[PDB]
C-alpha cells in the first residue's frame, strides 16, 4: 500500500488515485511575491476554547490528535471561508533533518515540519460527505522551525514513546490546541487537496506566515516513531511529506498588505 519509500512514495499514488495529478493538488510552493493581497477576505476567527481532544493514534502515515466533533466547539470561521468548519484532528508532516520536513514551502524554502489542524464544513453534516464536495474541509497550515521549545507541544511529544508502532493509540483528554498556534494570524490561502491518498480536492488551505519554534529535543522525538508495526523491522517514520505539486490555474491570496 502506499507510502513515502522509493516504492510506494508520492511519484506512484497517481496509479491507485489518479486525482494525483489532479488540477488543485496540495501543496505547493507559495511565491511571497506573486501572491496578492486580498481585500476581500474577512477577519480569520480561530475559536478553540471549547476543543475537546480524545485520542492519539499513530496511522502509519503520521499521528492523529482526534476530537470529539459531535457539538459545536472548536471551529474555524472568516478569511476565505464561507459559513463554519469543526475541528476534527490535527497532525504533522516531518523530516530525517532539519532542513526538510514541511510539504508547504515558501519561495522554496522547506521547513523542519508542518502542522495540518483539519476542520470540516458543518453545512455538510459530517467529514464524509464533506469529503464529496469542493468547500468541504479547510486545512489551517503552520510551519514548525527548530529553535526554543514550544511548551503547548511537549504533551503530544511525550505521549509517543506509547505509539511508536503503527495501529497503536492512547488516550489524550484535555489538549488544548490553542497552544500550537503563533502569534499572528496573518496567512495566505488557496484551493487544493488532501496531501495524503484519497488526495480529494475538497480543501481551502489557510497557510500561517509566521512559524512556531519548536526545539531539537522536540522533533528528535517525533523521528523515532515508526512507521511499521510492532514486532515488524524498524523503518523510522520521518519524510513522510509530499511534495509541491503545480500550481496550474490557482491563485494564493494573502490576508496581509
Ligand atoms: O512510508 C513507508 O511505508 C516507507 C517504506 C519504506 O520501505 C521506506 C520509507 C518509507 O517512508
Ligand atoms: O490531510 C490529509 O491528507 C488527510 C487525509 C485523510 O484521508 C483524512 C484526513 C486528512 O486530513
Ligand atoms: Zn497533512
Amino acid at each position: 500500500h502506499w507510502g513515502y519509500g522509493k516504492h510506494n512514495g508520492p511519484e506512484h499514488w497517481h496509479k491507485d488515485f489518479p486525482i494525483a495529478k489532479g488540477e488543485r493538488q496540495s501543496p505547493v510552493d507559495i511565491d511571497t511575491h506573486t501572491a496578492k493581497y486580498d481585500p476581500s477576505l474577512k477577519p480569520l476567527s480561530v475559536s478553540y476554547d471549547q476543543a475537546t481532544s480524545l485520542r492519539i493514534l499513530n496511522n502509519g502515515h503520521a499521528f492523529n490528535v482526534e476530537f470529539d466533533d459531535s457539538q459545536d466547539k472548536a471551529v474555524l470561521k472568516g478569511g476565505p471561508l464561507d459559513g463554519t468548519y469543526r475541528l476534527i484532528q490535527f497532525h504533522f508532516h516531518w523530516g530525517s533533518l532539519d532542513g526538510q520536513g514541511s510539504e508547504h514551502t515558501v519561495d522554496k524554502k522547506k521547513y523542519a515540519a508542518e502542522l495540518h489542524l483539519v476542520h470540516w464544513n458543518t453545512k455538510y453534516g459530517d467529514f464524509g460527505k464533506a469529503v464529496q464536495q469542493p468547500d468541504g474541509l479547510a486545512v489551517l497550515g503552520i510551519f514548525l522551525k527548530v529553535g526554543s521549545a514550544k511548551p503547548g507541544l511537549q504533551k503530544v511529544v511525550d505521549v509517543l514513546d506509547s505509539i511508536k508502532t503503527k495501529g497503536k493509540s492512547a488516550d489524550f483528554t484535555n489538549f488544548d490546541p490553542r497552544g500550537l498556534l503563533p502569534e499572528s494570524l496573518d496567512y495566505w490561502t488557496y484551493p487544493g487537496s488532501l496531501t495524503t491518498p484519497p488526495l480529494l480536492e475538497c480543501v481551502t488551505w489557510i497557510v500561517l506566515k509566521e512559524p512556531i519554534s519548536v526545539s531539537s529535543e522536540q522533533v528528535l522525538k517525533f523521528r523515532k516513531l515508526n512507521f511499521n508495526g510492532e514486532g515488524e523491522p524498524e523503518e523510522l517514520m520521518v519524510d513522510n511529506w509530499r511534495p509541491a505539486q503545480p500550481l496550474k490555474n490557482r491563485q494564493i491570496k494573502a490576508s496581509f498588505k
